[PDB]
């Protein structure tokens, strides 16, 4: 919408304070190349993403995708800054990222079951949103899944997006979500679906998709020795929730599971993971 100057948001974001805001400083999160800073522009909380050459091609798309595509469970951009490094101007998200309330950071209470189930949906509907408008996130990730006032779903960062079997040498994601042929150069919202799937495994769990301490190391395995009948998502499901039903924790992991056949094709399409999250709450 807005056109802020650098110095604008440089004043309302204390000079981009990279002390934390825990500490009474401005830095929320670092993500998409960059750090995520507090900011009152307009009378109004905000989040101003600070941009770290190709750069200027991951801010013009985040531009371009964000003007099309607004949807309720998409994150509204208000405006940006060219004047001097480029920055992002965002409506504030107050429950910050699903990764940092999975793991309860900085002291957040545990999200319940009810929470955790309508995140799913809202989710979903981000990215079917996304894929009816030929669009693939390819970064589909906890930290891109931000929550509101009401704890609604809200997906972030298309800064790597691109519009829609195809193959690219600029290989990108996260490598603890990525699908093996995003791995291997494959552009397709089938990847999207996979990713989508850690996801569902990390809601169900707690568990982050990575812990380099933890055997195994990648949820993604977790997964598979469970469909090897050498574990049960039963003994994954989080503690830290007393509302989970075994139907239901059941019904999602079944959608993760399908999310994450290994068989691009064999993998459900958005309105399949759509309908299947909302036939469980029923
Ligand atoms: C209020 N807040 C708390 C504190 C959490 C509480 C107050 C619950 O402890 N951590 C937060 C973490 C985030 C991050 C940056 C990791 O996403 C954000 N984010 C945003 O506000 C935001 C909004 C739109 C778009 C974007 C962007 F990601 F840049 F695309 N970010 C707010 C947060």
């Amino acid at each position: 919408f807005h056109s802020f100057s650098f110095y604008e948001l440089k004043n309302v974001t204390n000079n981009f304070d990279e002390r934390p805001i825990s500490v009474g400083g401005n830095k929320m999160g670092e993500g998409g190349f960059g750090v995520v800073y507090k900011g009152y522009v307009n009378n109004t909380t905000v989040a101003v993403k600070k941009l770290a050459e190709e750069l200027k091609q991951q801010f013009d798309q985040e531009i371009k995708v964000m003007a099309k595509c607004q949807h309720e469970n998409l994150v509204e951009l208000l405006g940006f800054s060219s004047d001097g490094d480029l920055c992002l101007v965002y409506v504030y998200m107050p429950n910050g990222s699903l990764l940092d309330r999975l793991s309860c950071l900085d002291g957040t209470p545990p999200l319940s079951w009810h929470m955790r189930c309508k995140i799913a949906q809202g989710a979903a509907n981000g990215i079917n949103f996304l894929h009816e408008n030929h669009h693939i996130h390819r970064d589909i990730k906890s930290a891109n899944i931000l929550l509101d006032e009401a704890f609604t779903a809200k997906i972030s960062d298309f800064g790597l997006a691109r519009a829609s079997t195809v193959m690219t040498s600029r290989i990108v994601g996260t490598t603890a979500y990525m699908a093996p042929e995003a791995l291997r150069g494959e552009i397709t919202p089938k990847s999207d679906i996979y990713s989508f799937g850690v996801v569902l495994l990390e809601i169900i769990t707690g568990l982050p998709a990575v812990d380099e301490h933890r055997e195994p190391q990648l949820l993604l395995d977790i997964a598979a020795a469970i469909e090897d009948e050498e574990k049960t998502i039963e003994d994954y499901i989080d503690k830290k929730m007393n509302d989970a039903d075994s139907t239901s924790v059941e019904a999602m992991y079944s959608v993760a599971s399908q999310c994450l056949h290994e068989k691009k094709n064999k993998r459900p399409d958005i309105k399949k993971v759509q309908q299947l999250l909302q036939e469980m709450t029923a």
